[PDB]
């Protein structure tokens, strides 16, 4: 399982929200120590890159800007490259808006936008869905931060960004033109470019078969599933069957993966 | 074109929201004069029977409450028939809740519900969608008031009930177990029971081919399209094409249908 680089999912691997998984932290540290290059990749739809940077550092990890690729930032830079200073309307929360502005984009009303940017919003309401609907029906280019349907939260499942995607699809027939987040190749090819590595020299590590393992197959990188998050020893067979994908390796935690090098 | 009974769409035939369509109103007056039975059918998921009853009366029509079949009432009667005193969790507005209670049903939280009842809500938010998601995931019986995706408002398109349907489908893979409203046969069968007639003795009149004409076909009743609403002389041929259905009869207005009797 020995590679030049590692594309590492954060949630379920290194932390759970603000709480570090000690075996995941340890594993990262041992990886840096062995001189492996790492990029942390997250589908987080709502927080800016620097929040997640600051979070990893609060876990005790030594991490620079360029080692963090989060969907809010990935999405903003994808647009900006395509169309410098593009006029955008988003359904998303402050951290997405932040990354949009940080990439030089201009935030406008739904009827002036050249891009519709769909990200999750805990403040989603009828007015905001009306605006998205109207933007989508105007036929403007339509980007989504991530496809995730449901987030397994504290008190139970809650809607993810796929809720807005599904609503717009049902009403208009349009899916997004581009989905940025895992398992899309968009965020994955950005991570490779950042690493300066070919897929053949990279492994993709994560806690979800349908997100992280799918992401790795699509760029032709070897895949490692850890059992510190959504996938457990008790549901692994079920998840393999459910998603029709197998990881190249399974480890209890990132620490254990690293002990095998 | 003569029949014992008429299932007549309200919006676009008799009125436009609170505003009367005089040819529509006069048509109803002549149908009653001829001794015909009428049931007024609307997919409105937010308004109680009482409200549509009083609107038709304020148009100068003599109408009793048993001549009014709005989707709120149709949904509540459907559920109460299947399970008296059913416990219901709903996404809907006060007018739906009213009809549910009137039919003897009990409004409860998502984890106590025996039925998920999806109706449109202008005050839809993330908390309501989370409840709807959880109820949906529990596998309980799932009824939608009506399937309409987009309602053409004065300000422009706005989401209909199908927004919530679409969101829930995308997230969970579940479509409603039952759709009440047109063109589903469900509301059309409540209509025939309320009328005490067979489809062969009824004509279905409305302004949308994909809603009313298709509702008429689902019970094999003869269908009449009027041109006082969504469908016009100018777009008639486009609509027949778009929706792949032809009405048995087309008339400028309800008045014209009745003149031809
Ligand atoms: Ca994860
Ligand atoms: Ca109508």
């Amino acid at each position: 399982p020995d590679k030049k680089g590692y594309i590492i999912d954060i949630d379920g691997v290194i932390g759970k929200s603000v709480t570090p998984i000690p075996e995941g932290v340890e594993g990262v540290k041992k990886l840096k120590e062995l001189g492996k290059k790492i990029i942390f990749v997250s589908n987080n739809s709502t927080r800016s890159r620097r929040i997640l940077l600051e979070r990893l550092r609060s876990f005790g990890l030594e991490v620079g800007e360029d080692e963090i690729l989060v969907a809010t930032y990935a999405t903003a830079r994808f647009i900006a490259r395509e169309k410098p200073n593009a006029k955008v309307f988003t359904t998303g929360e402050e951290g997405l808006i932040e990354e949009l502005r940080l990439a030089g984009l201009e935030i406008v009303d739904y009827d002036e936008a050249e891009y519709l940017v769909v990200g999750s919003n805990r403040k989603i309401n009828f007015e905001l869905m009306t605006k998205a609907l109207r933007a989508c029906l105007r036929g403007i280019r339509y980007i989504a931060t991530n496809p995730d349907r449901i987030f397994p939260a504290e008190d139970g499942p809650i809607p993810g960004t796929g809720m807005i995607i599904g609503a717009l699809y049902w009403m208009t027939g349009r899916e997004p033109d581009v989905v940025v987040g895992k398992p899309s190749e968009v965020i994955m090819r950005e991570a490779l470019d950042i690493l300066g590595l070919d897929a053949k020299d990279v492994a993709v590590v994560g806690d979800q078969i349908d997100v992280d393992v799918a992401a790795g197959k699509a760029i032709g990188a070897e895949t490692v599933l850890v059992l510190t998050g959504v996938t457990t020893r008790e549901n692994l067979d079920q998840m393999i069957e459910r998603h029709g994908l197998k990881p190249d390796y399974v480890f209890n935690s990132l620490k254990d993966m690293v002990e095998a090098l």
